């Protein structure tokens, strides 16, 4: 119980989740009104992807995806069926992000990006062509239009100087020119939440919410145009990027933050920001575990009180270990190897404690996240003359997909919070690429 006392600190009662759900809703409304949208912590950014688009433009599209740990380029083909349009990656390539590209300037960053875009073009002989280009850019962006928007501020640990405040699309072009090598008509720029949602629409027309639970955590949904005061118009709906990871940046989660959350924040690339996200995102889950474990050793309750050289370095405990650890079948071999690589020699109980620590952190994350999704869905519910509102959520992200239990804990908790709601979850198969192309294919029947 001495360990169960420390770990019990991560528990959240149904009432605590509802409070969180109700609070996220209050912030979503604030970010949407002209009078508070400026100091609102949940930005609720208009994305410009609209309810009923004019018509697609079949053909091959080039799609970029920047925001993960691996910048990606891919060719996707858009066609047309009864449903709507279809899409499919046909060629793809991943490129590791250098240290010199992350510390320098956005200039150098997009230059490196420019290269990868060309290297991809060589290998697949197509540099001579100029196709529409969809840009899935995973950061908060204030759009002026589907193909224009400024970077409000990096998240998840990106530093590139002189990037904030400027046009992302522009900078992308300002680099394609410093090449001449090729030409690309950068038609659309979208958030990964949105791309994921869009990619599932053609499969399920009821899909009006996109959610990402990976290195970061965020969501997007279809809002009634008249509620999007920041954008002229009251007819139809517009997708809105909630950027809910910034939830709590105004002190809305202070009564729930633990000493570990404070430490993780104090040592992050963006102290004081993306707090809600730092409770769920895989960029932090492992680190949350490392801090929990370390406390356990300093209270002489784990590893005899001796922490490895690696167990004491930041980021040493990767989020993928949390997953693996929670997959151990009971024979502890998985848990033992993980810790062994970390320079520890755990006992049977040491392994069961580490196991319990992970379940506590990932379970908190699954529940906290469930509060946000419920917040989004209940808000949408408050605009629908139906008994049972059926809605589909397009989802993507390592944590949500690869963590052995997150998915179930999360679903159960979301359903408890959403009465009269029939939620359906679909996982996106290549949601970014296919998502950008599908959007670009609609903005293209306007710019081409
Ligand atoms: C301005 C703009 C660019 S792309 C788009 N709309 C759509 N693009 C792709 C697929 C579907 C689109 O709208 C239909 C829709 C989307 C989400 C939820 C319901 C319907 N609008
Ligand atoms: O990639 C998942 C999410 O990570 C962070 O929250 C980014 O700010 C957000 O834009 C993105 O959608």
């Amino acid at each position: 119980t001495l360990v169960e006392q420390i770990l019990a600190e991560f528990q959240l009662q149904e009432e605590d989740l509802k409070k969180v759900m109700r609070r996220m809703q209050k912030e979503m409304d604030r970010g949407l009104r002209l009078e508070t949208h400026e100091e609102a912590s949940v930005k609720m950014l208009p994305t410009y992807v609209r309810s009923t688009p004019e018509g697609s433009e079949v053909g091959d599209f080039l799609s970029l995806d920047l925001g993960g740990t691996n910048f990606r380029v891919m060719l996707v083909k858009v066609g047309e069926g009864e449903e709507g349009q279809w899409s499919v990656k046909t060629k793809h390539q991943m490129y590791s992000i250098p240290e010199d590209a992350m510390t320098g300037t956005a200039e150098m960053l997009f230059d490196y990006i420019s290269e990868c875009i060309s290297d991809f073009l060589d290998k697949h002989q197509m540099k001579h062509k100029k196709l529409p280009l969809g840009f899935t850019f995973s950061f908060p962006v204030r759009h002026e239009d589907i193909d224009k928007g400024i970077l409000l501020n990096w998240t998840k640990g990106f530093k590139a100087s002189g990037a904030e405040g400027n046009n992302v699309v522009g900078l992308l072009r300002d680099a394609i020119k410093r090449r001449g090598d090729f030409e690309m008509d950068v038609v659309a720029m979208v958030n990964d939440t949105v791309a994921t949602m869009i990619s599932c629409y053609y499969e399920d027309h009821q899909c009006e919410v996109g959610m990402i639970v990976g290195t970061g955590c965020n969501a997007c949904y279809m809002e009634e145009m008249q509620n999007v005061e920041l954008v002229e118009g009251d007819e139809g709906r517009m997708c809105v990027n909630t950027e809910w990871g910034a939830f709590g940046d105004s002190g809305e989660l202070d009564e729930f933050l633990l000493e570990y959350d404070r430490l993780v924040d104090e040592s992050s690339a963006n102290p004081g920001q993306q707090l809600y996200e730092k409770l769920i995102g895989g960029k932090y889950m492992g680190e949350l575990v490392r801090l929990v474990l370390l406390r356990l050793v300093d209270e002489n309750l784990l590893f005899h009180g001796e922490a490895s050289e690696q167990l004491r370095t930041r980021g040493a405990f990767e989020t993928r270990f949390v997953s693996q650890v929670e997959s151990d079948t009971g024979d502890r071999k998985q848990i033992y190897n993980i810790l062994s690589t970390l320079g520890l020699r755990p006992s049977t109980t040491d392994c069961d404690i580490v196991r319990r620590a992970c379940e506590s952190v990932s379970t908190r994350a699954a529940h906290m996240c469930s509060a946000g999704l419920a917040g989004v869905i209940n808000r949408m519910r408050e605009s629908r003359s139906e008994d049972v509102m059926r809605i589909t959520v397009g989802v993507d992200g390592s944590v949500y997909k690869l963590h052995p239990s997150f998915k179930e804990r999360f679903h159960a908790s979301v359903r408890r919070l959403t009465p009269s709601c029939e939620i359906t979850f679909i996982e996106s198969e290549e949601g970014s690429g296919r998502g950008a192309a599908l959007v670009s294919a609609v903005a293209c029947k306007k710019a081409c």
